[PDB]
């Protein structure tokens, strides 16, 4: 078993993330996630803070994951790429997700709160069984540091 | 076992992928797949199709793969980047595959049709066995939506 | 298990790369890497030589592994992503690694000899057990060509 396991850590965040436990019956590998907030992306590097904490479990053990562009992130209206081209979270990480996004265009860029940008895919590419929406106060085990 | 499947879906493309069932005795992780066609790609993004159906098959299961670039594909010569870092593609997608590529050049650039630009490179990153070339006429069951 | 040989074949190289047998008890995945040179990245793309040669191995085989972006390469103050995306590397390459980096500024940037602009991921994801740093001198027959 695959599991991931979601929490808001704002108020805004958990308008988009009810609490859940989601299945995954369709075998998709990637966990689309918003952006949670209107954004405005300037030419160059832009810090996009994702307001979840994010935990993924292979085997009963906390495990790694990746964080990879979908499709739709670059488009000809906007030259997005993700700037360490897949992001590598390891298992000892419980601080909120945060991605470096490259504009390449010559003018600012918008972004709106229910887009997409990018999908956490579980460490050796294992499909999720379950993604556990939790709420914002219950203190999962999983998010507390050693 | 980890197969791999391709289909051209176009004359052009049947020309360099003449049906066969190749093997993978050099353990290679990567399955190079060509442009089919001269493109020019202009600054900023470019949609290339790729006039192939492809599936990917582990333990019996139908899989997802993924698309990354291979060495070639950035020069001095042509600063060319996949824009999504690398592609995923679900099981469950049997349409052609289509890459996006950002030429972060100022002047366009020419890719020639016998051109590996990508490989493709099964979900968990499992060696092929097998790299079956099918051929146009040929339905096979696995390109069949669900 | 999952090892990984590195061996410097420069002398400022085996300045950073001290002969040890390191383990892996935090569970990390990436394996990070240094510059081992003081050197200036052009606008456009650039090669950046890393004075090793690394085998990865899975389960007693030698094995294929990726070259992925740490978050620290792209910063504010130099805008530089890894050309290819993530480098695959197959198992039969034994000869130096070797970064395609896109400096996608407009002026030159410095990096330092001590600085990892990248780590080392075991095909699948596996995380290591240890990392074997070997001494300049020493042949492996994993850097033997087959």
């Amino acid at each position: 078993a695959t599991n991931f396991f979601i929490q808001p850590i704002t108020e805004e965040a958990e308008a988009y993330y009810p609490p859940s436990v989601i299945t995954n019956k369709r075998k998709d590998l990637g966990v689309d996630v918003y952006c949670c907030s209107d954004l405005v992306l300037q030419p160059g590097l832009n810090i996009v803070r994702l307001h979840i904490k994010v935990a993924c479990e292979h085997m009963g053990k906390k495990c790694g994951f990746k964080i990879m562009a979908r499709s739709s992130m670059c488009t000809h209206e906007r030259l997005l790429i993700l700037a360490n081209g897949i992001g590598l979270i390891d298992p000892g990480y419980v601080g909120e997700l945060m991605l470096k996004i490259i504009n390449l265009g010559d003018t600012p860029v918008q972004i709106w709160a229910k887009e997409c940008l990018v999908q956490l895919v579980a460490q050796g590419d294992h499909v999720p069984d379950h993604i556990n929406i939790l709420k914002r106060n219950q203190i999962f085990p999983l998010f507390a540091p050693t």
